[PDB]
């Protein structure tokens, strides 16, 4: 799967 950290 994708994966996306938004700090
Ligand atoms: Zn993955």
């Amino acid at each position: 799967g994708s994966n996306q950290n938004n700090f």
